[PDB]
RNA sequence: CAGCCACCCGAGAUUGAGCAAUAACAGGUCUGUGAUGCCCUUAGAUGUCCGGGGCUGCACGCGCGCUACACUGACUGGCUC
């Protein structure tokens, strides 16, 4: 194992390249089906219980990936599929350790998923004033405290869309992206590919996620994204009450939401944006009581502007897509050699490791 | 503990008044009284009636108010409590 390329957050914080066009389209697919505006209305006083959907996995390289590997040897050298630029777009807002694999194969740069001593799964309350002590097997520890957050975002979003109704239908099937059986289970969440110019042959192309859509007041297609946050033990990282507060202020929730949660919600906000969808929607899910998991409630649901609410997490297009680029020129210099971008999980400094003969 | 804050359900989670202590004030009223002490006046009456005048007088200084200075308006018509 080498070293090859180390920064800090403080050398990300004033990197910036404004070169983004407004973006094109290269093929779009997936069917997608509508949702209830009747779910969408419940709020505080008026509850309902979360059950279990079953989500079909589609988490895929874009090599192995046959749609994107029929298209990314053809045009294009810099490919990264979605929730993988947010890595490198919440570096400064980030403190824990992330893993990504960027194989500098030839001209080729496409990112893919590796996996070192840290997942891709939801990080909860990373940042956050008086963090949790998330010691042994408790209630609230980080491994399990994950997989009850994957839960949520993975139940919830099957579960406040009219799913069981007549899914429509793009006109491009998903290719292998669960295909090669007919579940019946396959969700609403389709998939675009985009390209946009940022540098030297920089066009990116990009996989998106639309985790459904929502038939318009007067009718007619509006992407939306399904997301969801979660509550638990008020008393620790000085929270806040959501069930006697969201019906009259539900700011302060979302504020104290963005004091502890920046990573994460960073991270959601990247894919919201990137994916050109019209509304992002956030659910509010509490514990049915303090100190009980698996078994939870959905308090609401609020609609925002996936721009918008990147003015609102202070979050600059413009850095993200510089420290990107700076993150592709320190990864320039490199070689046919694959890296797996590993930080440093105590100091949070933006790190990457070249891989001894194709290491994974 | 007396209580306080928020919320649910509720017509309503502080409706508004009347009455209102012990002590006082040289507070106002003798011009409310066939309530009243004392003093004054009592036939050219300060009783009472009639006629006329005045309270309203006008260089000025205050107090309670009404109408305004406009177009978020005035005028004309219509319609509705
Ligand atoms: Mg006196
Ligand atoms: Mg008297
Ligand atoms: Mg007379
Ligand atoms: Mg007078
Ligand atoms: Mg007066
Ligand atoms: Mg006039």
């Amino acid at each position: 194992w080498e070293v090859k390329e180390e920064m800090d957050f403080p050398q990300l914080m004033k990197m910036r390249y404004l070169e983004v066009s407004e973006p094109q389209d290269i093929e779009c697919c997936g069917a997608l089906e509508y949702y209830d505006k009747a779910f969408d209305r419940i709020t505080t006083r008026s509850e309902k219980p979360l059950r279990s959907i079953k989500r079909i996995f589609h988490t895929v390289t874009t090599t192995d990936d046959p749609v994107i590997r029929k298209l990314a040897k053809t045009q294009g050298n810099v490919f990264a599929t979605d929730a993988i630029l947010a890595t490198l777009m919440s570096c400064t807002r980030s403190v824990y350790s992330w893993d990504i694999v960027v194989q500098r194969v030839g001209s080729k740069l496409f990112f893919d998923k590796r996996d070192n001593s840290d997942f891709d799964l939801l990080t909860v309350s990373e940042t956050a004033n008086e963090p949790p002590q998330d010691e042994g097997n408790s209630f609230n520890s980080p491994r399990n405290l994950a997989m009850e957050a994957t839960y949520i975002n993975h139940n919830f979003s099957q579960q406040c869309l009219r799913m069981g109704k007549e899914r429509y239908n793009f006109p491009n099937p998903n290719p292998f992206v669960e295909d090669d059986m007919d579940k019946n289970e396959i969700a609403s969440v389709a998939y675009r590919y985009r390209r946009w110019k940022l540098g030297d042959d920089i066009d990116l192309i990009v996989r998106c996620e639309h985790d459904g859509v929502m038939t318009g007041a007067n009718g007619e297609v509006s992407f939306i994204n399904i997301k969801t946050l979660n509550e638990w033990d008020s008393r620790h990282c000085n929270g806040v009450d959501w069930r006697q507060k969201l019906d009259s202020q539900r700011g302060a929730v979302i504020a104290t939401e963005l004091k502890n949660n920046s990573y994460k919600l960073a991270r959601w906000t990247c894919c919201a944006l990137l994916a050109g969808s019209e509304y992002l929607k956030l659910g509010y899910v509490s514990r049915y009581h303090v100190k009980d998991s698996s078994r939870h409630v959905i308090l609401g649901t609020q609609q925002f502007k996936p721009n918008e609410f990147a003015s609102q997490i202070n979050l600059s297009v413009e850095n993200a897509w510089g420290i990107l680029r700076c993150v592709i020129d320190i990864c320039m210099k490199l070689e046919e050699g694959k890296y797996l971008i590993l930080k440093d999980p105590n100091k949070q400094v933006i790190r990457v490791y070249s891989l001894p003969d194709g290491t994974f």
